[PDB]
């Protein structure tokens, strides 16, 4: 038994909800929530701009101190971090961004990383403003992840549209 509330079943493993990442963190505090990050953990916009907000800016000035030091993510991979006020750890993975012409096929890579955790609270990866179509992203997840992973999405609309259309 774990605290996710409110989840619907789509798999044996996977469970989606309609909700702020950053308002279900600050809930359930997960030991692991997963960041739609960019390979220079430049968390601008997007869940990343909202996660690092939350934080008070806490979560950018460690991604400097990580880049700094290790130089930038591959896309399609991860590094752990802290999850300061809203998480044990956040995984900040990258997926591809179309609106930066980058490989889709990246994306089932990214999804690799959640393998790595028995339990996870996160975004669908490449949706939002790394442009992917949000259905493919949950056939992805779905097909890739074997952990335990909780996702949130952001809008209603998109939400029953995922619903509806999961095969
Ligand atoms: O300001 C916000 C709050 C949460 C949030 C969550 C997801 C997203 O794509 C953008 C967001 O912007």
């Amino acid at each position: 038994v774990n605290s996710f509330s409110g989840y619907l079943k789509l798999t044996d493993n996977v469970y989606i909800k309609n909700a702020d990442i950053v308002e279900e963190a600050k809930k359930v505090k997960p030991t692991v929530v997963v960041n739609a990050a960019n390979v220079y953990l430049k968390h601008g916009g997007g869940v990343a701009g909202a996660l690092n907000k939350a934080t008070n800016n806490a979560m950018q000035v460690e991604s400097d101190d990580y880049i700094a030091t290790n130089g930038p993510l591959k896309v399609g991979g991860s590094c752990v971090l802290s999850g300061h006020n809203l998480a044990k750890h956040c995984l900040h993975v990258v997926g591809p961004n179309v609106n930066k012409g980058e490989d889709i096929q990246l994306l089932k890579s990214a999804y690799e990383n959640f393998n790595q955790h028995e339990v996870l609270l996160a975004p669908l990866l490449s949706a939002g403003i790394f442009g992917a179509d949000p259905i493919h992203s949950l056939r992805v997840c779905v097909d890739t992840v074997r952990t335990n992973v909780y996702l949130a999405v952001f809008d209603k609309n998109l939400y029953d549209k995922l619903v509806s259309s999961f095969l």
